[PDB]
């Protein structure tokens, strides 16, 4: 029924609702484990939220408890300190800190901060049973690093990774006064890193880049819908989060909050909801106003990375909706 | 209980110190409310207003109210940033519940008629008891009242409960342009600051950052509506709250205090502070200290009641049991 997969975040809004729709389809998702980087939040914020979210649904829903890690990853170009503040709110909301939910994770707690969140992926990646899909939501950090370490006898157990990352034909989302815009924020994150998961052979990768997370801005509208399902935890908790969001846009003309991640997510539960194109990706790793880039490479035998193209935005949006309703 | 309006800006704190007057309904009359277009987008802090009334007066015996938006303008602007808060409210879930919503939507023809100012100074004078404005915006619209209506508006005041200025404590305006000796709800429009410090006639009680210092929106306080998930109110609250625990660590010790909580948690329960007297002046001046509240020795200057050594544990306490409010 299920397949394994592994949340590899860290810990935005849309982290954190990628989390929900796999968490909430038990039907198609089995999640076997999570970590989160020290990259748009601040680890310890993501790591309790990661906890708390995990617990509440765990007491409403019976599902399965699952190891959470901490990433040991560190920045190549940190995030704007603005945006990793955004776990710290979360560990604050009241629907997240229900006595009976912060007492299962109290319980817990010690034990998964024992893991070290690179060496976990790896674990749970090689020692499962079945393939594992990876659903990597924020920098590729992780995944890199598990495959200078294993190599082959990593990626063999991978099913695929399902990536929220880049931008192909579409400008990027990295707006500093030494880039040229051209660069995606996960990536730009990592670039080396990147770079090494595009460029691995025997690995599968289904890559969800701006070109089709573009399609899916967070807007009001849609947003308060959440408000007519309030009966449902879930829904106050996503309804919530975006609710956080709809206001980027009027903040900063049009580069506004998409759901990047949680679409991504969305493919790992139900694959049409995009279809995707073979892509020889490589990442502009040098010092340039590129840095961090995903482009198409014509090096002779290269990889080939599945883009996302045309997303199904209704299909997305009402799977979320639904979704919401697990519990 | 004695009739209140609440004069705000739309931001989070405002809408905390709404749903304490609001839920204090044995304290407090909740007569009218008012937004201005200063610490957010009016729109949304006017709809904001409507949207927490209705689910209030849906759950609670909460007479409703009017509501209406200031005309007022800016002197010097809120960061943007801090505007769009109430922008995040208006699509927030619990306060887009349909039978809210659907009320809301059925009223809102007639409050989106009122002019702000106006009608605080209709609200004020008609009464038939004296009323007391809780002013947690700027200084704006109560000072349009008094320059318009003069001792006809303040003689019906029971008292004006101002979060606002620093005396004694460094203020939080800090920009290039500034020396940080300002607050913000003064900086915003100093002129009508001056007007209102300056008025003979009416009582004022400052709440200004000597005593909102004690006060910061911390974790462990507000993961205590996570205990209250039943009341509409802890989840709306909390949720306020939660939204800045981050400013301190982001804002490197300048963090986000229950500001206009505080000062409307004294209008239901005056134990929450005692009050000492000073003449209070305001820096109307393009100058580097412009907004700045400062004591002045001119004879005869009215007399300015600023709050002193709040309790805060009461006040925190307050604020959770009106949280259960519904
Ligand atoms: O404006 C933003 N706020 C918070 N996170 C992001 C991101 C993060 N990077 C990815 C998309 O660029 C996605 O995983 C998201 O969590 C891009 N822009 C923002
Ligand atoms: O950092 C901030 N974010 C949002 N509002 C305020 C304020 C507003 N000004 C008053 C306190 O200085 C109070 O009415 C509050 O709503 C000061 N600092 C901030
Ligand atoms: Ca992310
Ligand atoms: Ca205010
Ligand atoms: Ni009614």
């Amino acid at each position: 029924s299920a397949k394994n997969v592994v949340l590899d975040h860290d810990g935005n809004l849309d982290d954190f609702v990628a989390m929900v729709l796999l968490a909430s389809n038990t039907e198609k998702v089995r999640l076997i484990g999570a970590l989160c980087t020290d990259a748009d939040c601040f680890v310890e914020n993501g790591f309790n939220v990661t906890g708390k979210i995990m617990c509440l649904m765990h007491n409403n829903m019976n599902l399965p408890l699952f190891p959470i890690g901490k990433s040991a990853a560190t920045a190549v170009n940190p995030f704007p300190k603005e945006w990793r503040c955004l776990a710290k709110n979360m560990d604050d909301m009241p629907i997240l800190n229900i006595p009976e939910n912060v007492e299962l994770w109290d319980k817990i707690k010690a034990e998964n901060e024992k893991y070290e969140g690179q060496q976990l992926l790896a674990d749970l990646v090689m020692n499962s049973e079945e393939k594992v899909t990876i659903c990597v939501t924020g920098p590729l950090s992780n995944v890199a690093w598990c495959i200078d370490k294993y190599g082959e006898k990593f990626t063999s157990k991978v099913e695929e990774c399902v990536i929220m990352g880049g931008a192909v034909d579409v400008r990027g989302n990295v707006f500093l006064p030494s880039t040229d815009g051209t660069a995606e924020w996960n990536i730009y994150w990592d670039p080396a890193s990147a770079k090494t998961v595009f460029g691995c052979p025997g690995l599968r990768r289904i890559m969800f880049s701006l070109d089709s997370t573009n399609t899916v801005p967070v807007r009001s509208p849609y947003v308060q819908r959440f408000g007519e399902q309030t009966n449902f935890l879930l829904s106050i908790l996503v309804g919530t989060m975006w609710a956080m969001c709809t206001h980027c846009e009027l903040l900063r003309d049009g580069d506004g909050y998409y759901a990047w991640d949680a679409l991504t997510a969305a493919y790992v539960v139900d694959q049409k909801v995009a279809n995707v194109d073979p892509v020889p990706i490589d990442v502009v790793v040098d010092k340039q106003p590129n840095e961090g880039a995903t482009v198409r490479t014509d090096a002779e035998n290269y990889p080939l990375t599945f883009v996302a193209r045309n997303p199904e935005a209704e299909f997305f949006l009402d799977m979320l909706l639904r979704s919401a309703r697990a519990c």
